């Protein structure tokens, strides 16, 4: 099972982008998303989608991201421009058979995430969207396989 | 060459999602993006990226999307969840040797997008971000090689 941990969500600014992260996570085969800042309106939006389009994807908000990432029972993946290329490590991640937590949304020089993660993974050295980074990570993990709701 | 056509840009509502679309278009190997509503902030942002990171990508805004799509000289692709499975059609599109214009919308897209397109293309039947739809479209078009492209 893959869980996305989305940090740096600002309820009063980032509803759209965080929504886009959650829908991408769901569509491309993650089972859950955890969001740092509590956002009941986001929960209601996403839970609405899940109701309307099916399946058991989970959203929780108001999470302590360092604790969730630190104590996750499985592989901790940090999506970041400061990371090695996904292709270098994706097979080993996939072949591990473990649950995976993928951290999206880190900023600054992301020390606390780098202190915790098992893998720090980039797609390109060009500026990209975290939404597109998450899509590519999930696509590579699931090897381009399609999903059934 | 791939040109992205981004519609339903509403610059006084949000510029982040369209900026993310443009950054994705550029990084994933499109040559150009055309955006329906004029947005000089967007133009300058993306031109700033080109200045610092290289390559020859172009952005224009304030475009009549129906006219651009209808009269584009090449294959008109519309990315939509209500389209055909991408893997059914991506090979024909790639092997045509034609230029491609890829329409990416937001909220509801006008029915004309579906009627004009040569191919209405679904990366998934589930609601997703236009950013991730575009990423996967380009990724499949370029068969995973686009991150080797030089800027």
């Amino acid at each position: 099972m893959i869980t996305v941990l989305r940090i740096n969500h600002r309820p009063y600014r980032d509803k759209r982008i965080t929504t886009h992260v959650a829908l991408t996570a769901r569509a491309f085969g993650a089972s859950a998303i955890l969001v740092d800042e509590r956002d009941e309106t986001l929960e209601n939006t996403i839970r609405g989608v899940i109701s309307n389009f099916g399946g058991s994807f989970s959203i929780k908000t108001g999470c302590n991201w360092i604790q969730e990432f630190k104590h996750f029972q499985g592989i901790r993946v940090h999506l970041t421009m400061y990371g090695r290329r996904i292709n270098d490590v994706i097979d080993e991640i996939r072949n591990s058979g473990k649950d995976v937590m993928v951290l999206v949304g880190s900023e600054k020089v992301p020390i606390e995430a780098y202190e915790i993660a098992d893998y720090n993974v980039s797609v390109t050295n060009q500026p990209i969207s975290e939404v597109s980074a998450l899509a590519i990570f999930l696509d590579r993990y699931f090897q381009g396989k399609e999903f059934e709701f």
